């Protein structure tokens, strides 16, 4: 009785009789059809992983249109006679490449893979509405796509070449779905049942069916009624029906703006303002205005305009008709408007602007909340004719309350008054007052909010005014590239399931700390397709696991951190897995929770005691210093945001307890280690097998083992394969990020600007488990130092014990955030002494030969020429002049330029670590295969690795080839980590090499003329084995805490940053200008590799520094869990300019054929940005603050836009501009 | 499996024993010289502690065996 | 030291059960 859902994919024709109004066309795509090119990377439509074409005949406008989408958050039940074209579709290796997929690849745009398809899919679907796209054109078709890898210029440089009907029913195990093809339908069917839930785009209904838990029974789409899609031009305005798409209003109101006269255009360019930087391309061509102005969401970036604009809705039921202007009665509540349950929005009449008639809209830069406070307004003005007296006046703001607001009483008020300075001043005093705050209102950034209202306001008071008056060394591209672009790479859930495979949820705590009483499984039980809940009880073994065994696979009696696994559920499709999951009941009794590093200092709750080195005498140091500075410093942590989140299928055999794995990992040792424990037998049953990874930058070098451990309990106990991919969600919550880090410090300095003594405690927020926290801490105090000379130092580091999830390894191990607590002391002591930056840190840079506060002498320490070299092609001193200049002639947006220099030691500070296993097999053919130790995590060390087997073997790469990772070729492997891969791998697969090199000659002597075939055969026939081990173990490693002697690093990689950014001192906005960037990686084996590292890494601190802001709950739980609240950086963060250059004639004798590690040394060069941001607020406080240019201001870290607008204080956060006394001319 | 040992004979003539027994004694001595400085050092250990003070002094468990 | 011992062939159990896995016994892909 159900209708047959027809549409088709990459042309071919798709019919679905049993169409479940729940599914995902990206859960069809991967689980029905079979193509995994399209990846699941959050499931809220912020990344852009699961990006296809969308093809379909507007009938009404008249044409074949082609657009891009979301497949994560696209019902099948909307796609009726649509044509979808995903990867697969335009091309692959079997038979040709689309030149996009060719570009991206060969341009290096490509290093995990796991963005790419996404990529290739918006740009494919640009190509195909504009065959010769612009440059701004390619940028603007991106702004849904995330890259955690590449940062993004490669890219755009690559892609640059470019430039210049009846009623359908369909019912679901929970949802009936009805796709309405009249109006006449839509108000009856609405009669019939009120309550019945419409849905156009699902951008919004999605996430709260996924993410809220949302049930609605009956569904209405109304997507194909022509009323619902009219674009209509009256003599009032132009009206949009209200299913169009936000794509639709942008193109007619841009259309409108080109030709209209710039009057009648005031409310087109606020619509289009706010739709600016709003999502991307995929959500824009699929979420419809009428979704938008009906959720009501209290941070809508539309209602505020509309409200303030006086847009006309037309409301429409069975016999009903009204058309009411937007104002603030239509927003009674939270969540609600104005409709009875029968009524449905028809249609939005956008005003055109009359004579004397302005309007600006504006938003905040950033956003850390799901649905509140980020501020978002609207204004207009309407004065007498030709006058500048207020005739009218609409101030409406979002982000301010629960509901769209507007400011009533302040507007009233300033009827009839002249638009002058008094106005300004009778405005901002109305507005800090009747948009007040209380301190504990929900959202915070209590002080930041009420500064940008009356910023806001400013900006639109003075626009106002204005308006009236041998292949080493060479750069082979990544040897998968091609597949990645074509989604031919496999990754972990692309692997095949088998006809018996079972999916696993975890059950996790939703309290911070608590005991469990009791858990309840009888609705759980309910769900279709339910197998099992697993926990402590069902593990044969042991429930003891993590890296110091302190931790527990499944939750006993208590829960230590919200997201702790208490549990999991076992079904035969991942959603019925999902939906049992959220409806099993756990009962808790609260405990005392722990959970900023001020209260865990307060309750002295620690693991173990401080670590600590110290040198020299340092009541002394200070005693001979002309200068002591003390403060505190926060530094906040970060998400890995690997774009394939974790994710393991487990394979059990049967017999004698085997089971073989695959698994998102860099640590298979680990792995297979904490599965045998867990299962109570011996490792030598237990194979894990990784042939790559979607990222990992540390997340995986440890936190893997809570998914993997899981899904092997769950396969032990089922006899059946199982396998779980983590939701972003889910992975931001339980799998641990960056540590946070608390600084408290002492300088003592010389008027000259020469370091004397300095005295650094650290504290790290650890989390619920030790993990590699005291390692990472460990290399923390190793850096402290950055690249100066201090001759008394102390450096203490405690480890915080919290309920939180557990932290752990992230691109950089603890050094970042020592080196950037390094930084900010240098940068007040240069401010103090009153000399330029530059000069004093060149000043108390380390010479060649010296040594440093843990007595490694630096040899080969190129700081100097980095320098040298930054200085010069990044033009530092003539620019510096530039930014003066451009400050002493703008009075609200200041320029900042720094340069910062960095070191940072290679090796494992663990000795035992620094050890590589490789095993190489020639076979008959002369066809060579390589397994080592290493992992591929689109770093490109399996391209690196054959390119050292090449040179090694004098054979062509074309001959060699690496298949994966497995503990079953090489034991006892290191995880992948500490950017050493490349040095101990290329040694051990060098090895192996002359090895086989030593085992041919004799048949080379014999047959110099013969191939490579003739003597492999040969030797073959001679029965001489051309199989062979490699092994090595990095030389005189060994430092001692207690004697503070022996070496902790084999070498030192070091770089040098310049970067100018802008900001909006009036938002705390910034632009990145440009960064010049010099790195010492020795001779590179792969230039094209290690500038994607340099450029990556950079990326990443950049997001550490300024973008990245993770927030919680008092009550510590996680409330930034996906990208529209955790802001990584996108393709239009990067610098304008942005130049990296590997120092020229730098040979490493301790490394592989004079290379040096590349993975995590660039990283904290990000934090160039961050104190070129720290310069420009300076100059923007000699402005508006006081006059003291010795004035040390605390700025953490981030520095996001809220911590930039604070720290301009001006007459609008002191509110002196009310009338008020306070600090500031 | 081909990625463990490569180029084998097949399993055949009844040798197997006679051979792959020899390629499993050679590979097993090779642990046993590598073991040998640590059951040297602790002569009252177990296996598992010669292993485990094998690895953290960075000695590869690991070999290949051939007749 | 078992060799010279009448030591059962080591997956006998197994193949008395039919645990014991021969190629078709591999469970197949969806
Ligand atoms: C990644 C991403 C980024 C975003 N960024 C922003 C942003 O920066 N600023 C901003 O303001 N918004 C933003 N949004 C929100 C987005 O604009 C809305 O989700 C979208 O416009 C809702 O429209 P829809 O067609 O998808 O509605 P649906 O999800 O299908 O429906 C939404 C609600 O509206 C109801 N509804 C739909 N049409 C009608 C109708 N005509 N009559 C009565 N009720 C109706 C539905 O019943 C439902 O309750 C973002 C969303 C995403 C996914
Ligand atoms: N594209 C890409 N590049 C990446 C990674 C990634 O996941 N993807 N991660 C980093 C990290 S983070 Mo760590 O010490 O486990 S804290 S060391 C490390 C490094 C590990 O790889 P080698 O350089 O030894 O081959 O790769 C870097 N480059
Ligand atoms: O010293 C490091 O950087 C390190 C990195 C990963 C794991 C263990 C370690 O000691
Ligand atoms: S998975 Fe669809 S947007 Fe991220
Ligand atoms: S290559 Fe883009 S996310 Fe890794
Ligand atoms: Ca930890």
């Amino acid at each position: 009785t159900a209708d047959e859902l027809v549409f088709f994919v990459n042309g071919k024709k798709v019919v679905e009789k049993n169409a479940d109004p729940e599914t995902t066309l990206l859960a069809y795509l991967r689980r029905k059809l079979g193509l995994r090119g399209t990846k699941l990377g959050c499931g809220e439509g912020g990344c852009g992983a699961c990006t296809v074409m969308l093809s379909k005949y507007d009938r009404l406008q008249d044409k074949i249109i082609h657009f891009s989408a979301n497949a994560c958050l696209a019902p099948i039940c909307t796609l009726h006679h649509v044509a979808v074209t995903t990867v697969e579709g335009i091309g692959s290796t079997k038979t040709r490449l689309h030149p996009v997929q060719e570009r991206i690849a060969k341009s290096h745009g490509s290093q995990c893979g796991f963005c790419t398809p996404g990529i290739v899919m918006s740009m494919y679907t640009l190509l195909r509405n504009q065959p010769e796209p612009t440059v701004e054109e390619i940028e603007d078709a991106f702004q849904g796509n995330l890259c955690r890898c590449t940062g993004y210029r490669p890219i755009l440089q690559g892609f640059r070449t470019f430039a210049k009907p009846k009623q359908l029913r369909f019912e679901g195990e929970r949802v009936t779905w009805i796709q309405a093809s009249t109006l006449k339908e839509l108000l009856d069917l609405k009669a019939q049942h009120p309550e019945a839930k419409l849905v156009v785009g699902n951008t919004e209904i999605g996430i709260e069916m996924k993410f809220k838990n949302q049930l609605f029974p009956m569904i209405i789409c109304p997507a194909w009624i022509p009323e619902l899609n009219a674009v209509e031009h009256g003599p009032e305005g132009i009206s949009f029906g209200a299913a169009c798409a936000l794509s639709s209003v942008e193109k007619t109101l841009l259309e409108a703006v080109a030709k209209l006269p710039t009057q009648k255009t005031e409310v087109f360019r606020g619509v289009l303002e706010q739709l600016r930087w709003f999502a991307g391309k995929q959500v824009k061509s699929v979420a419809s205005l009428g979704g938008n102005i009906i959720t009501a969401s209290p941070i809508s970036d539309l209602n505020p305009v509309f409200m303030a604009s006086g847009t006309k809705l037309t409301i429409v039921s069975r016999g009903t008709r009204r058309t009411v202007p937007m104002d603030h009665t239509f927003f009674p509540s939270y969540r609600k408007t104005l409709l009875g349950p029968e009524e449905i929005l028809l249609s939005i009449e956008i005003p055109y602007s009359r004579e004397d008639e302005f309007f600006s809209a504006f938003k905040q830069a950033s956003r850390r909340e799901d649905d509140i406070a980020k501020v978002t307004c609207g204004m207009r003005v309407l004065f007498q004719p030709g006058s500048m007296q207020v005739k009218e006046l609409a101030l409406c703001y979002g982000g301010m309350a629960d509901r769209t607001i507007s400011a009533l009483k302040t507007t009233q008020k300033q009827l009839s008054k002249f638009w002058n300075e008094k106005l300004l001043q009778d405005v901002c005093a109305g507005l800090a007052e009747e948009l007040s705050l209380s301190p504990d209102a929900p959202g915070g950034m209590i002080e930041f909010r009420r500064t940008l209202t009356l910023s806001f306001f400013f900006k639109f008071y003075l626009t106002v005014l204005k308006k009236l008056g041998d292949t080493v060394g060479r750069p082979l591209p990544h040897l998968a590239a091609a597949m990645q672009a074509s989604g031919e790479a496999v990754y972990c859930d692309d692997i095949p399931r088998y006809e018996n495979e079972l999916f696993l949820r975890l059950v996790t705590s939703t309290r911070a700390h608590a005991k469990i009483k009791s858990i309840d499984v009888s609705e759980a039980q309910k769900v279709p397709g339910f197998v099992c809940f697993l926990s402590a009880d069902d593990i044969p073994g042991s429930n003891e696991t993590g890296l110091f065994n302190d931790e527990t696979v499944f939750a006993k009696d208590t829960v230590t951190c919200v997201g702790h696994i208490i549990g999991a559920v076992v079904a035969d499709t991942p959603e019925h897995a999902e939906r049992a999951a959220h409806v099993v009941k756990v009962t808790y009794e609260d405990l005392p929770a722990i959970i900023t590093i001020e209260d865990a200092i307060k309750n002295n709750s620690f693991y173990g005691s401080e670590l600590k080195i110290e040198k020299g005498d340092l009541k002394k140091g200070f005693s001979e210093a002309d200068n002591v500075v003390s403060g505190e410093l926060y530094i906040g942590g970060q998400d890995h945001f690997y774009l394939e989140t974790h994710c393991t299928i487990a394979i059990p055999k049967g017999e004698e307890g085997e089971m073989e794995l695959f698994v998102s990992t860099q640590n298979a040792m680990k792995t297979q280690s904490f599965v045998a424990k867990m299962l109570g037998v011996p490792v030598n049953r237990i194979l894990v097998r990784v042939k790559r990874m979607g990222g990992g930058f540390g997340g995986k070098e440890t936190r893997s083992t809570l998914v993997s451990v899981a899904v092997a309990l769950a396969a032990y106990k089922t006899g059946h394969p199982v396998r779980c991919m983590l939701d972003r969600n889910e992975d931001m919550l339980i799998t641990g990020g960056r540590h946070p880090f608390l600084a408290r410090y002492k300088v003592g300095f010389m008027k000259t600007g020469t370091i004397v003594a300095l005295e650094v405690d650290h504290y790290s927020n650890a989390g619920n488990s030790r993990d590699l926290s005291h390692s990472i801490m460990e290399r923390a105090l190793f850096h402290m130092d950055n690249c100066y000379k201090i001759p008394n130092i102390r450096g203490t580091g405690r480890l915080c014990k919290t309920n939180l999830s557990s932290n752990t390894a992230f691109r950089g191990f603890g050094g970042p955030q020592a080196l950037f607590i390094a930084e900010n002391w240098m940068s007040e002591v240069a401010v103090t002494c009153g000399l330029p930056a530059e000069e004093v840190r060149w000043k108390n840079m380390y010479k060649e030969g010296d040594l440093t506060h843990f007595n490694q002498r630096l040899e080969g320490f190129s700081v100097p020429r980095c320098w040298d070299e930054c200085l010069k092609s990044s033009q530092y001193y003539a620019r510096k002049s530039e930014v003066d200049k451009f400050n002493k002639e703008n009075c609200w947006k200041k320029r900042g330029l720094c340069i910062i220099p960095t070191k940072f030691g290679i090796s494992f500070t663990v000795p035992f670590l620094n050890q590589a296993g490789a095993l190489i097999h020639v076979y008959t053919d002369g066809s060579v295969l390589v397994s080592h130790g290493g992992t591929e995590m689109g770093q490109g060390l399996h391209t690196k690795m054959v390119q050292v087997a090449s040179k090694a073997l004098k054979i062509p790469i074309s001959k060699i080839y690496i298949s994966e990772t497995s503990t079953n070729t090489v034991p006892n492997s290191s995880p992948t980590a500490a950017s050493v891969s490349t040095d101990i791998y290329g040694q051990a697969v060098y090895e192996a090499c002359q090895t086989i090199l030593k085992r041919l000659e004799p048949f080379k002597k014999k047959n110099p003329d013969g191939s490579w075939e003739d003597w492999v055969m040969a030797a073959y026939q001679d029965r001489v084995s051309l199989s062979t081990t490699g092994f090595y173990r990095t030389p005189n490693l060994g430092y001692s805490f207690e004697t503070n002697s022996g070496n902790a690093f084999h070498y030192f990689t070091y770089g040098v940053a310049c970067s100018e950014v802008e900001i909006d001192c009036l938002t705390g906005d910034h632009k990145n200008l440009r960064t010049d960037i010099v790195m010492d990686v020795g001779s590179s084996l792969n230039p094209a590799i290690d500038i994607g590292q340099v450029e990556g890494a950079f990326v990443q601190g950049l997001g550490l520094f300024t973008l990245e802001e993770l927030h919680y709950s008092p009550e510590g739980s996680l409330h930034t869990r996906g990208p529209s609240t955790y802001k990584i950086p996108a393709f239009g963060s990067i610098p304008t300019e942005f130049r990296v250059s590997l120092l020229r004639d730098c040979p490493n004798k301790k490394a592989i054929y004079a290379s040096k590690a590349v993975g995590e040394p660039p990283l904290f060069l990000g934090a160039s940005v961050f104190f070129a941001i720290k310069d420009a607020i300076r100059a923007a406080r000699a402005q508006h603050t006081n006059n003291n240019t010795k004035e040390l201001f605390r700025l953490d870290s981030p520095a996001t836009p809220e911590k930039i607008r604070n720290a301009c204080v001006d007459k609008f956060t002191t509110l002196c501009v009310t009338g008020a006394p306070g600090n500031c001319k």
